[PDB]
């Protein structure tokens, strides 16, 4: 190819009202046990197996961005 990306969003599968249920469950803990993701199971009226992956993806989504503010971090006080 010529001209190309990185990172694009094409299509979703999930709505926005299971993504926020979906996202504060996971600011929470990154691995809701079983007891977790039965009972989002049906907050967002979604199968156990969906919410295993939506948060697989998810960890790397969050390891990657992690490091970028940790590359970013600045120890001397950035005053003035």
């Amino acid at each position: 190819g010529s001209s190309g990306s990185s990172g694009q969003r094409n299509r979703t599968s999930f709505t926005q009202e299971q993504i926020e249920a979906l996202e504060k469950e996971f600011e929470r803990t990154h691995y809701p046990d079983v007891f977790a993701r039965e009972r989002l199971a049906a907050k967002i009226d979604l199968p156990e197996a969906r919410i295993q992956v939506w948060f697989s993806n998810r960890r790397a989504k969050w390891r990657r961005e992690e490091k970028l503010r940790n590359q970013r971090r600045q120890s001397g006080p950035s005053s003035g």
